[PDB]
């Protein structure tokens, strides 16, 4: 469980992902095997004799029983499976879109003269700045959320109004000073990740709690409500035997 | 398709995994009742007499057979169905974070006088934002797909994401217009994120890449595997007594 970023978070979702329908198609294979080994007793059972052939129907009637049993327990087990599958994607993807949102900013701008500031094209202006993957993105359960990052509280410090007594500056590397003479703006990263706990089966999947975030506490949580579905569903799935 | 909100997009995504879903059980239940038919013919075979006894074997022999075939082809189709159905769920659980941070936006600064305006606990700080759902985000209380883009500021005073000067204090740039004032600095600021469309094709084509959250590879990377999920769901459509 090493999860450090939200990344590993959706890589760690696609994993459980896999052991569930890996769980799904052994269900469904044992069920194949059942069918087949009952059509197969049955055809075979019909050319024996005698006791021998009553001992092969008996044995014919035993996996059409159990090739029933399991599609039974399949179908039954389906739609929980399905639900808990849908959630867990739904978790996997909202991960994909914070973690990829964690690397916007807002961009420093470059001192300016205080005449030429506030009016004109040499305006202080407040710059987004999205910073999407080179490529393809994300390439005691943990999960992230997007914080709001507060404000810096003095001079040189992230998002706030940078001074100097000279202009052109770049806060990225000059310090801010005590100065009106030429003003622009020490910007800062827009967001921070938020760490969010949800510890695990007795017989339930803890509750993380709400928050100003996004996604909200109450949102994660209806998406695990689902997942333990799912968890209880693939338990249902291995117990069927072939 | 109606999808005019990125919130919308997810319950569209929604209905279709809906869909799929449907298939899926359908098909197992009609594998169930070839088995069960299978299963209670030959004991009832079993229990006659005369060619009333071979008649029946013979159609017991095929309500196995197809049993057989059923779960042959939904077995075939399991893996394909899953990997599109969990990007499917996938883009829907991005779309819902989309549009509950289409609400973040800069916040104003009220204006300050200029001698303690980059120093101290009076600056101008530049406040981040976030307006999530008071409740359950998106839950109340040819495709089209939304992603965010980034905000452009204005070029004049007045104007969003600007810094705003007057020659007042105390003035909240919600209800004060801003002036070519350095006497007092504020911030005038807005949303920091704008909405973005986005398309495909129902024969998928790959949707151009962007500079916006989603990547227009990442999205695409989904929308491929959304194809077989709609070709499980036709082989599913395809099984039958």
């Amino acid at each position: 469980a090493q999860i450090n970023t939200p990344c590993d978070a959706s890589h760690y979702a696609a994993a459980v992902a896999d052991n569930a329908v890996s769980a799904f198609e052994q269900a469904l294979g044992r069920a194949q095997d059942a069918t087949v080994a009952a059509n197969k007793l049955h055809l075979l059972a019909s050319k024996l004799a005698g006791a021998q052939k009553a001992a092969t129907t008996i044995l014919a009637a035993a996996a059409g029983a159990a090739a029933a049993d399991a599609i039974q327990k399949i179908a039954a087990a389906t739609p929980n499976f399905a639900k808990g599958f849908a959630a867990l994607n739904e978790i996997k993807g909202g991960q994909i879109i914070v973690d990829e949102m964690l690397k916007s900013k807002i961009e420093d701008a470059a001192t300016v003269a205080a005449a030429s500031s506030t009016s004109g094209a040499t305006i202080v202006k407040i710059k987004p700045k999205l910073q999407p993957a080179t490529k393809r993105a994300c390439h005691t359960l943990t999960l992230f959320s997007l914080k709001a990052e507060t404000p810096g509280t003095t001079t040189d410090q992230k998002l706030t109004l940078c001074g100097h007594g000279s202009p052109s500056q770049d806060p990225a590397t000059a310090s801010c000073q005590n100065s009106q003479a030429n003003l622009g703006i020490k910007g800062g990263s827009f967001i921070v990740k938020h760490q969010m706990q949800t510890t695990r089966t007795t017989g339930s999947y803890s509750a993380i709690a709400s928050e100003d975030t996004v996604p909200n506490g109450d949102t994660i949580t209806a998406q695990l409500t689902e997942i333990a579905k799912l968890e209880n569903a693939v338990q249902a799935l291995q117990n069927v035997h072939e």
